């Protein structure tokens, strides 16, 4: 009876919340942001008239939800529609990258060696994906390693030697970079600009990624959340990058048997919360060579915009994943097998 | 020149090592192991002999080596080639339930609800399931629950009423049993006794289960590697039975979009490894109604023995997994999905 | 800009004098604010600041588990051969990982008991990942520990792996241990919490903390509330360490519950190079206990043989303890 | 028996002495064993037996890490503002997550000088899982941190986030910090090794062993060798904690490494009730310094709000550390 009237105090409190959102926005067009002075200030006044019933915490704690909500409000933070997230974007991302359009339902496959070694080891392997009329190929001229006295790329010749045989026989090239002041001369080398795992939450090198008009293959971090892996996404395109593709490269686990754990269930996630199209690593995320296929399997009746694996023409002589590359004959029945699945429409 | 003949000091070794084998080995036979004494006895002798090269710790070392590499040589001694694995068995095992050859190459599927409820309930999923052409339910009578105050399951009365149900709709019941002293009450109940993931480690549950002749499904645990998953198989089938179904639920990750990780990439280890079918759990793993259908396609694409997931007629009510359980117009849809996938044969 | 903000400000007071009225009469209903709603804030937002402000109401305005300080604020004392467990004096736990024979068992027991310590922990039922590794000689092992509790005045834990073996476990040991692998062994929890004996809970080997005292609480429901928990370190994708001792279990499983908290530092690192500063770090952060291993003759043990101190490594750990001045 | 096991005996001493005259000479070639393999072990069995024997030989018969103590055997001591950190005695370093302003950051300043701490921590560069919270004042930030520094005579650790700011700090800071998400960002690790400033790297959020010191490697093979390593936790399953504060890590990198490793209770556990016990197993455990945060207001703190301690909470947390005797 009486609590049907305490029904209509909370038609009060939300005019009264959305009014005083609405004069906070203006303050902030007549000014021109973060003021934790401003914040205190405001507290002081409002818990020295509090008489009750609430203790001065409780009531603190609900004013400050109350101004964490306005902060959305404001034209540049997206943190409640991330400009990555579909609730920005309904419609698929399409990723044209050498007339392939990756994400609009026809799935596409990276094949490459690991690291650049030298012209002819990477002639070999863009002839074999050639001859297959595929039209990408990735290549590490900047290789991530653990020790610094491991193999570290051959760096700007890596890239020049990735050119060289993409123009002849026709590749898109996918290639890491891996700190911002690389981004500019890389613009000239590659198609595809990619950010390795380990560097998934170096922001700086996102930031540089996002204020330039090249396709970026964001790879997941080693033990990035999915929530984590969006935002990183949203760093490069806050700057105004659109053009990324997300890619699933395993995660870390306390299980031996692979290198890392793929998440298969990452790539549905992924293009459910997204507009960006979503590839899978399966060697950097297996590490093994005999689940490459069941792997990719995987990946292709999940609905991946794509698949990534790693060809050399002699993987005893490798630099980097020689246990994991597949030789040429090795992906030749790699490829029939894939063929042979109608997994690909 | 010299270093010529070092090389047939490795011929004598061999000689020597085997020779030895051989005698111990019929010390067994005179006798009837462990024997930390005579180990120890044994290690006084060769150390009070040693004149060198090597230090006493390395001498030590090397021959506990030896006598370790002894024990594998026993009859009962399986590990160096498991029970369950293919260097054992290199055949297929095909587990045959109400007439479904599981692990023949042809996926089964097995739905049904979280928990036992009702009669009503457990038949409004049975009369779904039947309708479909399909031929196993599964069913939980006894729930592993975190707290003690939630819903334990309602124990034999569950298992009667799943016996009453599939008895008239047909179907074979699946479900699972939680102590070694149920076992024998569950034979008249159950066609498949299921052990849990918190259980895959109650070594007395298993060794009970593999005291009788019913067919096993044992869940990998929350955190188990594969080589412990494979471990506890061998519990089972160590005691003689060898009808063991494993299944795939999910590894307990860092991750939280998920309530575990389903790791795709243990279904063809495991089938590499071992002989035995394997299934994949969609609704445990995931717990999210949106990924069953992706990951189900995934566990087929992947080769999967089968794929389980859950159905309740008002998840709504439910006493278990209220959210992750299909309805019944969902179960179509998602079967329907299936069918129209092409991945099952 | 001033004329705005002591607008902002007088509707900031407006909001406080609002609310608590409406605090003060309350002292599904969702559905009908936000069909109110016509912005600036999409109905998500709108939504999630008045559960905030119904949850306060819930301030000034019965279903606590058992071994929850929200039910017992006092900390639960287990004395076992005459120690009082969980006092704020820490006790040490030392023995064997697996009982072997009485020679060997009596060999540790004899160097514990000339420390003047009073506990040795000892297998007789191991789980081990193979069935083909030593499984403990069972019943045997439970007499010969007796035997030697008899012998040395020494209270006993040892593991006791399934329900059947609760009740037998009484006329031999002081304290039952729940392992690692069995934490959610719910029948199991249920039967330790059906008898009068203190039961020592390992955490699981990746428990949550609120799995490990939902499993505390399976054992305290049945009626034993004489549960002592034992952090073992948890699965991490690290390697350098068998488990990552998860420190910090310890002060917050002493302010979520009411029982006392042991470290087991041989099964959280294996590794015998870290034994002591983990214990250092167990006393320090105030645990009430810490155990590791002691055999007479590691190299040839069944279980463990890397991990467990010597006689003479012993020695040298307890001497490093009593001079830390951490007790 | 007697029999069978005197010859086993003696085939025992044939081995030593067979094995033994072999090493003497020997101080690829399994191909050939294996060949004469005729049971009963089968290949596998026989080829791990005889790699063991090769192994052994590797004992009595330049490569290592800059920075193992393999190299190195004496501790690394860094003296930052006249405090010689590794040295034995532990240090403590305070300060608030995000450098705000200079009058918040001069707050804390008085509160540690008063206190006879010589060293303060504040972020000007903040890594965000979203780019829509606070990423830090930058270059402002730094010369705020100066400033402060000049006045209250304190040495200053501050975050760096990519190469070309290295520069530009060593004008600023006493102590460059390479954050978690950032120890695999090998350039930026590349150009703390090529100036001469102490380097504190934190451990990264999911970083092995192995890989942390492969990481302070890559500083020390430019040249740079005073680094300083700090455990700050790392991501596990578990809820409670923010992070799972790996303790052992400890006592492991001051086996492995002779650099100086510091622990960072704050942003390991999360949780401001955690950080007095988890300081108090820091110092137990022998860290060379434990580093905690604190803010003169942090309700409204732009990073870390329920984690910084006041300064109220920080002269409690201090007056606790005093009277542990922990130092
Ligand atoms: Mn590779
Ligand atoms: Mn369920
Ligand atoms: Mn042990
Ligand atoms: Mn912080």
């Amino acid at each position: 009876e009486l609590r049907t009237q305490v029904d209509q105090l909370n038609i009060d409190l939300l005019e009264l919340i959305s009014k005083r959102a609405n004069l906070v926005q203006e303050i902030g067009k007549i000014k021109g942001r973060f003021d934790p002075l401003r914040e205190r200030e405001m507290l002081n006044t409002i818990l020295a008239a509090n008489e009750g019933p609430f203790e001065d915490s409780t009531v603190q704690k609900l004013f400050k939800e109350i101004f964490k909500a306005g902060l959305e409000l404001q034209e540049e933070d997206h943190s409640k529609a991330l400009l990555v997230s579909r609730k920005n974007k309904k419609e698929d991302t399409i990723v044209t990258v050498k007339g392939l359009p990756i994400g609009n339902g026809e799935p596409v496959f990276v094949f490459g060696p690991c690291s650049v070694e030298s012209y002819e080891q990477v002639a070999a392997v863009a002839e074999s994906i050639k001859a297959k009329g595929l039209k990408l190929i990735r290549g590490g001229a900047f290789k991530p390693r653990t020790s610094p006295y491991d193999f570290q790329g051959l760096g700007l010749e890596g890239l020049k030697i990735l050119k060289r045989v993409s123009d002849e026989y026709g590749l898109g090239v996918i290639s890491e970079i891996v700190t911002p002041a690389d981004i500019e001369v890389a613009l000239d080398y590659v198609d595809v600009i990619q950010i390795g795992a380990r560097n998934m939450q170096n922001f700086e090198l996102l930031k540089a990624a996002g204020r330039v008009d090249k396709p970026i293959l964001l790879k997941r971090g080693l033990s990035a959340t999915i929530e984590e892996f969006i935002g990183a996404a949203e760093y490069i395109m806050s700057q105004g990058n659109g053009k990324i593709i997300l890619c699933e490269r395993g995660i870390r686990t306390y299980e031996k048997a692979t290198r890392n754990t793929l998440d298969i269930s990452a790539v549905p996630i992924l293009k459910k919360e997204t507009h960006l199209p979503v590839m899978v690593d399966v060697t950097h995320s297996t590490g093994r060579k005999d689940l490459l296929l069941p792997c990719a399997k995987a990946a292709l009746a999940i609905e991946a915009d794509g698949v990534m694996a790693e060809v050399h023409p002699d993987p005893a002589v490798a630099l980097s994943d020689s246990a994991q590359q597949m030789d040429i004959p090795e992906f030749e029945e790699f490829w029939n097998a894939i063929l042979a699945s109608n997994l690909v429409p």
